[PDB]
């Protein structure tokens, strides 16, 4: 885990007046870029992007499936993308805690605490994790390497799908925790190359009120850039 040539994306995030930290990771390298890189060791709330677990654990545990309509109707690929209707609070409902705090601990996902709330412990605590602790589970399931069905691995890799440009394939999820301060805006994810091969981001920067949401993109898609990733 070593800090990459990070002359020019330090400055994307300076001209943001934050602070902010990208880690990339490839075969076994781990590089950190932006203005602040001890967010990459940090602890955060994982905000929406939980809910990339909370998919894989109420599909592999058979509490939904990839077709169920959740009462605008809305699927559990749509709701990844949008949070009009509360589909992933009404999924870790049905897992329930035990079960989630046990899925929880045996991916080892952050520090694996959930607390007593199962329907809210991802946005405002008690669980936390490192950014690094986020690429790294991102990268795995991008492989098809966490302990999960293939099948359900395959389909919630499917429901990231950000954007597309010229072969290469960004795939990721999104999350700001706003109600706690200071706030915390994420983006996690993959670029699968054209040539297969796969490069995994963990974006993580503090987030105002005023920011456009767009402002993680924005910051993701100039990084990436500029370490010829795409
Ligand atoms: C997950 O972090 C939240 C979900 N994700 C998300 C995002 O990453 O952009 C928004 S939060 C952000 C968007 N505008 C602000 C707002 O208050 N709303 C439109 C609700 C905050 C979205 C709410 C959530 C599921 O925890």
């Amino acid at each position: 885990i070593v800090q990459g040539h990070n002359q020019v994306i330090h400055q994307y995030f300076d001209e943001k007046n934050t602070s902010g930290v990208l880690v990339i990771q490839t075969d076994k390298k781990i590089n950190l870029y932006g203005n602040a890189l001890s967010r990459a060791n940090t602890e955060y709330v994982p905000a929406s992007t939980f809910k990339m677990l909370n998919a894989l654990i109420g599909l592999e545990n058979q509490k939904t499936d990839i077709n169920e309509i959740f009462k605008k109707d809305m699927t559990l690929g749509e709701a990844m993308k949008l949070s009009a209707v509360p589909v992933y609070q009404e999924l870790a409902r049905r897992i329930g805690l035990d079960l989630m705090q046990k899925e929880v601990k045996r991916i080892g996902f952050g520090n694996a605490e959930i607390g007593q709330q199962v329907d809210n412990f991802w946005l405002v605590g008690p669980l936390k994790v490192t950014p690094i602790q986020e690429v790294e589970f991102v990268s795995q399931l991008a492989h098809t390497q966490l302990p999960f069905s293939e099948k359900v691995q395959a389909n919630v890799k499917n429901m990231l799908l950000l954007e597309e440009s010229n072969g290469y394939k960004i795939f990721g999820k999104t999350g700001w925790a706003a109600d706690i301060k200071p706030q915390v805006g994420w983006l996690t994810g993959w670029v699968e190359q054209p040539d297969g091969k796969i490069v995994a981001f963990a974006l993580n920067m503090e987030m105002r009120s005023e920011m456009p949401a767009s402002i993680r993109n924005e910051l993701l898609m100039k990084s990436l850039k500029q370490l010829n990733i795409i």
